[PDB]
């Protein structure tokens, strides 16, 4: 397993970016409460996870750049682009914790549970979010791939924060919007909010640190990753509900939060009249009753193992569009990633 | 009055930016409900407020371009980098109200105090800050300065949220921190969370349009527009409390939220031990009467006196520093602010 290799380093890079990021405090000492502020919610949250977004870019890396050009410098920028990509999952998950209402997050209270914190969270979740163009600058700047970096990472993030109002639209509180939850828009939820920046983010900017530029490069990396982003969070999906939450480290809102799970969706091509019903009145809302008879629901139409074949449909189906599309890119950038989210 | 001037043309420009940024819908109709949200999150929250940011930015730009050189396509850039400093502060002031747990802002009712919005307004902030460079890309991506203008927005945002972090950090809810509230920590507030964004931020993106990219001239300029940014956030808090509120169209929050406003450290350079017991006992409170005493306790140690002074004092020394530091820039760039803000 090539991430289980390159983690412990990657993991242990974590205190020099916190160093570098908490230096400013030396020109300007008026910020060092600010900056240690900043300490804190780095510490907190980018740190627990299982850092596979980020490792993508280091794995990828050491794949794509002949290992002659693989100097200690290209390796710690390397090293330090994962970072910015774990920096965004940060800024992403503390301010989407908010807006779930969750509990817990990679088993501990989330940031913005936590007394003396609350809605203070949203700059906190900013604030990651210009850590990473800070360290873009710090150490790429003189790169011929800044720009590349920069506009990606700033893509990416527009297409998420898309994402995340379709998310957020066809889920209002207090409002049945079943006859919302179709599979058309399932797919496009889940595009863009997390399959651009979970799988096409990482890979690309890998990319483009070893000099492969090309658009049509990049739309063929693109129609794997997309396809593999679609199944990750339908997995994520699966799991808020069915998921281990000491595996997950994460409570499930999503049936609460009347959301367009990928689950919700099954259930409505499956379910009689009566069933609709039931769903249609214990949908959405956070009574712990009427979410466990939703549940009951699901198990009942078998859901758990729908999922399950469609995991296998789904991974053979990835595996066949990097028969298709990985070429000239060597076949195990995608497969590494592939085993680690299979 | 040179923005009085330029205004009608800036505020007419809103509905090619609106119509430019709603456009990406062609390319992809799956998005289309959230190019709906965005435009109504553009028109509720980048509308109605008096422009002097973005505007700021078309003034500057007409005076230290060439005439010549201001073609059709230049001024559309122009307009284009001033809604961007307007899209910023838009951003800022969406996120910054939930924080401050505001009431209205610019004549209406907050955003996310909407039925039906609520904290779903935090994806609605970083949309509009995404639209930022959406708009660059889209306008000057071709242009000398386009990394130059990338670097300075992301820069002046990191710097905003320093800011905006020291802000919070010397107000939590429910502790007395008068011991927090001094001159020196307010200064380094003020400057972080106003001075770069408000007043560094446009005229250093008209410089950078116009060409001008040298470090001692962007440095000579910062040290007018950063005192201006301390006495307009100076302002800022007298008005929170003294100001109209059918002029200012905000209520105020800043005793309520227990902030480290100008006013605050003024009462405790002036006060007795006695009226120190008072601010002690009633301030950073949510209940209406102890707000009033607070107040009262300004009122009677003339604290609006205070402020017309200092406003008096500080016009004074921001012309000093304009006769010290706008050479070889016109001095009317900075003239025309300064009649805006005082
Ligand atoms: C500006 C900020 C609000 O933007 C975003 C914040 C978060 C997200 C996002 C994307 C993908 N997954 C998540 N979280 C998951 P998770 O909470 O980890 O199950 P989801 O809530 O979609 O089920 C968050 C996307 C955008
Ligand atoms: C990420 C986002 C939370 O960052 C910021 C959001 C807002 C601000 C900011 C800066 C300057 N003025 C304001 N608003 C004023 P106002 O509410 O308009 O009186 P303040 O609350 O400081 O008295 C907001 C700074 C940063
Ligand atoms: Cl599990
Ligand atoms: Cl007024
Ligand atoms: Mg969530
Ligand atoms: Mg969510
Ligand atoms: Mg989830
Ligand atoms: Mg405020
Ligand atoms: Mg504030
Ligand atoms: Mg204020």
């Amino acid at each position: 397993d090539v991430y289980a290799q390159e983690k412990q380093d990657f993991v242990q890079h974590f205190s020099q970016i916190v160093r570098v990021l908490t230096e400013d405090e030396m020109g300007h000492p008026e910020i060092g409460d600010a900056i240690a502020r900043l300490k804190e919610v780095l510490e907190y949250n980018a740190i627990g996870g299982k850092y596979n977004r980020g490792l993508t870019v280091v794995v990828a890396f050491r794949e794509l750049v002949e290992p002659r050009k693989q100097d200690a410098d290209s390796l710690q920028r390397a090293w330090t682009v994962g970072w910015c990509v774990e920096l965004l999952q940060a800024f992403f998950l503390v301010a989407d914790d908010i807006m779930d209402s969750s509990l817990t997050r990679r088993g501990q209270i989330c940031w913005y549970q936590k007394p003396g914190v609350g809605l203070d969270a949203i700059n906190d979740a900013n604030l990651l979010e210009a850590c990473i163009y800070r360290l873009l600058k710090l150490y790429c700047r003189e790169q011929p791939y800044y720009l590349n970096l920069i506009e990606l990472f700033l893509q990416s993030s527009y297409q998420t924060e898309i994402g995340q109002t379709l998310d957020l639209l066809t889920a209002p509180q207090g409002n049945v919007d079943l006859v919302r939850f179709t599979e058309k828009r399932y797919k496009s939820i889940v595009k863009y909010k997390t399959a651009f920046y979970s799988f096409y983010l990482p890979i690309a900017a890998a990319m483009y640190m070893a000099g492969i530029d090309g658009e049509k490069e990049h739309a063929n990396a693109k129609k794997i990753l997309l396809e593999m982003g679609e199944f990750f969070q339908i997995q994520d999906d699966y799991l808020d509900l069915f998921g281990d939450p000491s595996v997950t480290g994460k409570i499930g809102t999503d049936i609460q939060d009347n959301k367009c799970s990928w689950l919700v969706v099954q259930c409505l091509q499956r379910a009689t009249p009566e069933q609709y019903q039931i769903l249609k009145e214990n949908y959405g809302q956070k009574e712990a009753e009427k979410v466990a008879r939703v549940k009951a629901l699901y198990e009942e139409l078998d859901l758990p193992a729908v999922f399950l074949q469609y995991e296998e449909d789904s991974y053979s189906h990835i595996m066949a569009l990097i028969e298709q599309y990985a070429a000239p890119l060597p076949p195990a950038v995608f497969l590494g990633l592939a085993r680690k989210i299979y």
